[PDB]
């Protein structure tokens, strides 16, 4: 029993952090096989960062350049390309902690850890969601750009966020493991936000099964919902639309407990119109969107309560 | 910016998880040096223990299996003394906690590590943890600096859904006992000065919406604290309060007034870092530690 945000173990992930340096700027890079993986604006200055060509930046430096340290030890740059908005540096030794990986591009609503680090050392753990505008409500400081987010289903890492950047709201921007950014976004300092965010329906609904699961049902009710109706209600309080792929999704989690889909959809209707009236869903009085139907399905019982 | 429940990195944990099986009960041992921790209920425990020999109890790191070469008991946990010494063995510590203090708890299943979440000890020796059946030998621990400090080893669930444990050297926390008995959690209170040093993290990143110009004794705030369920705040937890005051220039009274209020009159439709409850798992030091980027 019970139901927390949990976090992989970091310890595949820790074993490949190094600290990449160039110039006056130091982050973080992610170092597997002989490769350290970092954000290309490691070779930029702020004024650079405005207009920034990073193919101009880059023809310019050499190798030695670029100075990597893992641990207490000083790595050899070897080779650098760019691709995308990642440099790849070639270095003279493999990592012998370098873990079974995949490169793995995530959609909006998908969860994973961040492993938040500063000066190539590991720092803490958190999870978090994928956001539907793309930005992630993230915990980082000055230095912790290189920071990668991954998931650890069964002993394979699955690379799918490395971070760049603060948005003037507080939320964060990145890129994949191949240097694509999620979302609009530009590693240039230029006038940009985030779009409106919307709460992650297909989340809400895993999170209330995962309470009946936990034997909590006082949000129950007799009725059902059409796709359509349900969708034109939840709209109106900002909430991502629910596709046949969700309902879909969602199967495993409907024949367990024995609650429809649509029957779910009229449950959280309902919580949208009338709130929580002084009561708590899993020791929260928010509607939880950063739990997958995926992530419900690991963490809880096999046995509903 | 941005305000999580961070728990440490596990890395230096995850290369200590064994799994322990003696006949029909498998469950999570700790591996430090050439011992293994865990709970004595794999097993009058001394009338059990006697009846045993060193290969009934089967311990697997990875694949590879363990010799047992000892056994003895120390309170509720069990040490196993075995064959070969974990060469992944970081410098370590047993340390017991306080209520209100959190830890990373690493769930294991199996002997294997299946995910890693920040908690605190309630205020009642239970913690809200998130448990199945095989997690009992799971750890709790902090980390300052390269030293890795074990303060929690799982026990068992009570019937509410919270769970009970020991410290490393087999003490439980709280007046629960290794048995299947009748057994409740108290009643739980809130860990005030951890209430606070969140308020102060809502501050430092833009929240200060519930700031207002009054003040209050300390004797007054306690009255209405005790009305509330709240633990009573001492001189020691104002003075702990102290660097954060200084730099967000509100005194921990003119907070205290903030939290008053928050209580007589509630949110009012308002979050505090995108939560519509007082959080009380983040102590002043993990608010100062997150606030300034300390690395391990
Ligand atoms: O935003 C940046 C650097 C940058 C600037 C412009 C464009 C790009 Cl691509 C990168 N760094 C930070 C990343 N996370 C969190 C931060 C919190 C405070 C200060 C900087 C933080
Ligand atoms: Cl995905």
């Amino acid at each position: 029993s019970g139901f927390r945000k949990m976090a992989f173990p970091s310890g595949k992930v820790e074993g490949c952090m190094v600290q990449v340096t160039c110039g006056t700027t130091t982050l973080n890079g992610l170092w597997l096989d002989d490769v350290v993986y970092c954000p290309r604006h490691v070779i930029c200055t702020s004024e650079d960062m405005l207009n920034p060509n990073y193919e101009d930046l880059l023809i310019r430096k050499s190798n030695h350049n670029f100075l990597v340290q893992a641990g207490n030890v000083q790595l050899r740059v070897i080779g650098h390309s760019m691709q995308n908005c990642v440099l790849k540096l070639k270095v003279d030794t493999a990592n012998p902690k370098t873990p079974k990986y995949k490169f793995v591009r995530i959609q909006p609503g998908q969860t994973f850890s961040v492993l938040a680090c500063y000066n190539g050392s590991p720092s803490g753990v958190y999870q978090c969601a994928m956001r539907p505008n793309f930005t992630i409500k993230g915990s980082f400081l000055n230095g912790s750009c290189g920071s990668v987010g991954f998931n650890i289903d069964y002993d394979c890492v699955s690379f799918c966020y490395m971070h760049h950047m603060e948005l003037p709201t507080g939320v964060h921007a990145g890129t994949d493991l191949e240097g694509n950014f999620y979302g609009p976004f530009v590693d240039r300092q230029t006038a940009q936000a985030a779009g409106t965010d919307t709460t992650i329906t297909v989340n809400v609904l895993a999170w209330l099964y995962a309470a009946v699961i936990n034997g909590d049902r006082w949000f129950l009710n007799r009725f059902t919902t059409t796709l359509n109706d349900f969708n034109l209600v939840a709209m109106k309080y900002n909430y991502e639309p629910l596709t046949q792929d969700h309902v879909d999704i969602l199967g495993p989690l409907s024949a367990q407990t024995g609650i429809a889909v649509l029957d779910m959809c009229a449950s959280l209707k309902e919580l949208l119109q009338n709130g929580m009236n002084g009561r708590t869903i899993l020791g929260s009085a928010l509607l939880e969107d950063e739990f997958t139907p995926f992530d419900v399905v690991r963490q809880c019982s096999g046995v509903t309560f």
